[PDB]
């Protein structure tokens, strides 16, 4: 057999229940080592470690401790500041780094030992621009959460340079969950079409706030850049007539993915979120799905090269892994059809710039897919 | 008494001369320890270390090595990826981290042991917006270089939501400094009023291709976010009739600052003499000036804290510096009349938001000051 | 094999290489000597002399010294006063005088033993007038350098009487090359269509001054009366948008002429262009081309007239040359397809009023022929 | 005693005895010697040679023959082509040259042994411009015969660049006195104000065709740049009501000048002017006056240089004249006052630029003096 171990750095929430990404990582390794189809002899081992996600030194220490122990891959923390340091450590010591969240990559950063399964926001911004094109929008407003959102929507912000759009870029107030003043100053300008660049939780929050204000009508259209739009309590919004739209990468249409999501929902019920939050119950966040997909993709990559040996690399001396370049290359060339559709990393840099999105809009019966999106092909509306 | 040591994580050069920031750090250390008035019974010693600035692991190792011996304050690197890791290390070990270049601040980063002397772009973008309001501009063409530039100037991009401006965001090519297609696109669109978010090295090149494209005429107006506009060889452009507004925080109008600049030029024994870069020769860059001011500000803060003994801190066992809190508080509330002017740091965060800018513009006799921008009083552009 | 001597007077260069005209004369003599098709049973030798080009006494003394030896034709100086003196001497002694530069001949002069190869500025100025008609110009500013430029383009100056133009004649500042005040006056007068009458060196200087003055835009159109427009380094102006226009008599399009130009450039190896001069390196000026063509035309003329034993001509005795009349008639009626196209001398006067010009213009890909001009056919502007 | 003789080169004529220039030269030579006040012990002797004025070889040979004999100074030919050769010979041999007619000056010709008594056509053109500004002209038609007229009236032609004058440059037909087509073109062009740069005989002819065309009305103003306008037969136009205007340097309004002119007219009894020519009778043209004044200027210069024993310079080998430099300085520093008013030579040029004109216009009588022009003050229009 094998004692292959994957390193995982996740958020530390002592007061609350276990995190979604870490629980999905455990679920994925359990599925991999239980299903007698992938990695028959190899059995995955847990090396979960918890950090605060906002202290790069703690994450660096945890990653160095993991690499000192037997670890074949690092599943990076979902924060830019921590993940940058973690991938720098991994690149220096040659261990592959896997990221399941978007991190702003510096153009001059010469790091090669990292692959991110979150869809690249260049392609996602192109998809949002294609949505804006399809609706014949002229004057639009963008409402982002963090300054990095401007980076996440640069291919859409740059559109008026070449297009005839009219961006009215706004931002939700920081350190405050109240989006009421922004909506108040937004209604005065008659902003019919709005693009929201916030997380699904705060997207639901601002939707509830707008409904309390009576903002949305039959004449208001919303596009959400979050991929967790399907996991929203849209029942208060069924017949309101709002033209809500968004993207979704979790391939819930496939029966296998649906069964996996249902098993996730029934297994993850120790401490569900509060019902008065605006999110459903039988749902899987796209970050958990991407963690599952990442574990499976790394399992596929290691399957083709079974002669690996797990080392005890130390951070004190830069010792590249004996098999770190080959494993990294196979991970970058690994293809797998999983929860978030087809996974294919770009060869130039390790990112998912080729993915299959589904455009889900608010019909009269919940949120239903109205087409697909493929970077090679473009918008594929069928209805 | 005893000697006092400072951190010196700087750029690494293969075979060329030391960088401007490193030389400014050394020059400042020499200035304080050669001056009787500043720290009479105290000697300043430098511990400069060279890194790639794009290897967060290398920066972390250098910071840990410096803190393993006596270092009282780390003047961290000049890149976001490395500066974040060094800042996290300094916060964990309770040593002040003084940074002289801009870096995106995460909204949920709980870091208290860091001071930035770069004029906060939250205020400098407001200054650019005040200029474009002064010139009665109804359409601008904000042009940036790196995606982080969007994070830099966000208070200027959110202007159409409150003003009647028309922004056309554009990005310079990343493959090479060949902006001729971009300048041709700007010329075709009759976009005369342009804002450049670049560096002086890149701004000089962009001006060169703008002259090559005939874009420097009596109709075009360029506003530069660079604070090194005075360091541009504007002889070919001064007679073109084009007015190129900008800013300058380096208080070159003062006589002590001018003398220090002259000494800097005299001691600069290795400068690029190539007559094709578009930059002048006898001028101190704003980054070197900010590093000089950083050393001086930390010197002033040290003078207010006698009996401060520097200990040896190990990254393996997280043990905060005993004198870190008092020294950090003294650095935060430190006022100094340095080369960049008044140096007062904000109290809530560590950023420098209150600074005295000097708006400059290009006339037939060169680049000359045409006013002064102050956050408290706005633009005092009355000549 | 009858021997033959060709007299020539050229500029005296105190140091370095000799003038381009003397090099062209020597190269043409060598080419005729090595070619057996031209002048088969004969030979050509040269008797080059050097003068200041401004001392008519020196030119007269050199011409008399050459006439003391047996010379068949004198290739006189390229300056008005010295050329006039040598032409009078040759007309008195009966030997032909071959001149390749424009020189004002007074109306009542009766000299017959002289022929000119420079395109007469009564047909060429008519070509600039035809270009002005084609461009539909209504306001034109003619800018010349020397006082003899008005007498040169007199047919262009006398245009408003017979057409509808707004000539605004201006003169380049004498004793200096800095035309910044003149260009500022032209810009203040909104004079966008300018016809420059200056040498290619001064043309390049004025182009540099206008680029520094912001006059290199799509608004400004410059017509150059110089025939060496191909020798200007238009790298900084091709992308500006100026539609620079001019002529080129040098038949560079031909393969034989291109081969001869390449041979001349390879043989030159002398007088490298100044880095900031603004001219090109491997291009031959039209003056050297006309000297080469003059030697070839006189070789053709003497080919048709064998047994011409050149005798000694005494200036003091003043005995006309025995073969002078018929040899000069043959030169005047000679025909030759040389470097500067077809070389046909007028019958009434010896000037060259019949020539083919290649109207070239500046595009984004450099200068390239855009039409053809012929005194009989007129403009044939077809790109 | 100390005998000094002057050499002169004039026109060769066969019908008339000798030209007016030589008449004035002989009159001056045999007047100064008789007047014992000027040159008490130095008899002036004329050495007259006659040339074709269009053969630079003949003029050069005659000048060399004269310089072989003892000659203090050469009174060069009244042409513009042989005068250049003679002045070059004089400069090379270091002998003063005196020119009484205007010839085109090469910009870079380094000659310092010539003085031109003809009022230079750079102050005369400014006088014409001041005269047309005084009359408040807007449409001006410049007419000339010799192309060199463009070089002469270049300051007048360069007027539209500064002011609003609309110059319409025209040229009289060459080799033909039937100027009717030009006058018809004027009639069809409705050109009312004309500036004639033609000789007095040609001016009278042009006035004759104008009267034949009925163009001597009250709406037609004629400015004549010629200084011999007072010599015209204006009786047939005296009551025509025209506004004919010109200039007059020949100070006829002086007792001594009037007596000298009367004596010259009395001596001129060999060839009366043609009765049917439009010219007066018994008058002295400005060229003869300039020659007479030139001889007196040289006499004043030699007054202070009484030791200049003439030499026997040969043209075969150039030998500078020992007395040439100081005699030339005295020539250029002689403020003699004669028929053409105050005679002062420009130190940096040698030409006469500071002269005193007297504006004359047609009235009920013949050409009364209506003003005075000086280069320093300006147009002193008193009338
Ligand atoms: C909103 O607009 C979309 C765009 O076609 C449409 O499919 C949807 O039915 C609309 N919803 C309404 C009108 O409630
Ligand atoms: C959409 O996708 C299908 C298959 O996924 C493909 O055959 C088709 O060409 C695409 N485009 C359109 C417009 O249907
Ligand atoms: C001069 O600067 C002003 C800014 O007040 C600008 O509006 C104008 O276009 C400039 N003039 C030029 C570029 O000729
Ligand atoms: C602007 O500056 C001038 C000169 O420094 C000063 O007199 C004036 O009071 C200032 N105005 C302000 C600060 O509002
Ligand atoms: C050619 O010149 C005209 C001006 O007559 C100008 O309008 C046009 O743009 C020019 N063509 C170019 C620059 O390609
Ligand atoms: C212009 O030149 C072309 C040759 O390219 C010729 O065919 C055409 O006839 C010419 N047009 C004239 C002479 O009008
Ligand atoms: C002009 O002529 C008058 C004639 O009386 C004279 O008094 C005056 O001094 C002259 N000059 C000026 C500048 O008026």
């Amino acid at each position: 057999t094998h004692v292959l171990r994957f390193g995982g750095i996740f958020e530390y929430v002592e007061s609350g229940p276990m995190g979604a990404e870490e629980l999905a990582f455990r679920f994925a390794v359990n599925t991999i080592n239980r299903n007698r189809t992938l990695l028959p002899n190899t059995t995955l081992t847990y090396d979960t470690q918890k950090i605060n996600l906002y202290d790069s030194f703690e994450a660096s220490k945890k990653a160095c401790d993991q690499l000192s122990l037997g670890v074949a891959a690092i599943f990076g923390p979902s924060h830019s500041s921590s993940a940058n340091a973690v991938q720098s450590i991994c690149n220096a010591l040659g261990v592959p780094h896997i990221q399941t969240r978007w991190k702003h990559q510096v153009s001059d950063n010469k790091d090669s030992f990292y692959v991110s399964l979150y869809p690249d926001f260049s392609s996602l911004s192109r998809a949002i621009l294609d949505l804006v094109q399809f609706f014949k929008w002229k004057t639009v407003t963008v409402v982002y959460d963090d300054s990095t959102g401007l980076i996440r929507l640069q291919e859409l912000i740059k559109a008026p340079s070449r297009y005839n759009l009219r961006l009215k870029i706004r931002q939700l107030p920081a350190d405050t969950k109240d989006a009421k003043p922004l909506l108040k100053e937004m209604k005065r300008g008659k902003e019919f079409h709005v693009i929201f660049d916030c997380s699904h939780e705060m997207a639901a929050g601002i939707l509830k706030q707008a409904l309390a204000m009576g903002m949305m009508t039959e004449y208001y259209h919303y596009i959400f850049t979050t991929l967790d739009l399907f996991a929203l309590d849209v029942e208060p919004y069924r017949y309101s007539g709002v033209n809500m739209t968004g993207f979704r990468i979790l391939n819930t249409e496939n029966t296998q993915v649906s069964s996996i999501i249902e098993k996730w929902s029934m297994e993850r019920l120790q401490a569900p979120p509060k019902p008065d939050s605006g999110l459903l119950d039988g749902f899987m966040t796209t970050d958990a799905a991407l963690m599952y997909d990442a574990v499976h993709v790394v399992s596929v990559a290691v399957q083709q090269f079974p002669q690996m040996t797990v080392s005890s690399l130390q951070c004190n001396r830069h010792k590249p892994w004996r098999f770190g370049t080959r494993f990294m290359s196979l991970i970058k060339e690994a293809h797998w059809e999983g929860l978030t559709g087809r996974i294919t990393f770009n060869k130039t840099n390790g990112l998912r710039t080729d993915f299959d999105l589904d455009v889900i809009s608010l019909k009269e019966e919940g949120l239903e897919k109205i087409g697909t999106w493929d970077p090679a092909s473009g918008l594929n509306m069928t209805e």
